């Protein structure tokens, strides 16, 4: 019931499709998929306060947020955005993103801790739903 820990990915669906919707060019798409196939995920949870570090060779994101309070981060393709995380349920948080500048597909992400010990990351861009599953390492 604690998101804290080091996570390793075991499954990933539609990540490429997601990037395609976001306008990422064909080659970057392949580079991204490759890099994102073996990310290092570190999460530290203190009550409603979170620290999530996702590292890959070509891109590392570090976000700090408190459930319920807006913060700034970036969409998966690097566009700055305003995010707000809320609890959809006891083990699931949902984040709605708003581009700071310009227009683009509506994006969001959700992270859910399953009762049997796994972490499901869901990322969406318009109608595309990307599902990534992690287990503790």
């Amino acid at each position: 019931p604690n998101f804290s820990g080091n996570w390793k990915i075991i499954r990933s669906e539609n990540f490429e499709e997601l990037l395609k919707v976001l306008g990422v060019n064909v080659m970057l798409r392949k580079i991204a998929v490759a890099a994102a196939s073996k990310p290092a995920v570190e999460i530290k949870q203190e009550g409603d306060t979170f620290y999530i570090k996702t590292s890959t060779t070509v891109r590392t994101t570090e976000i700090n947020f408190k459930v319920g309070e807006e913060f700034e981060e970036q969409t998966v393709d690097g566009r700055p955005c305003k995010s707000l995380v809320k609890w959809e349920s006891e083990n699931k948080m949902v984040c709605e993103q708003k581009l700071l500048k310009g227009e683009g597909p509506k994006t969001s992400w959700t992270r859910e801790l399953t009762n049997d010990g796994e972490l499901i990351l869901t990322m969406t861009a318009d109608d595309v739903v990307c599902t990534r599953v992690y287990v503790r390492e």
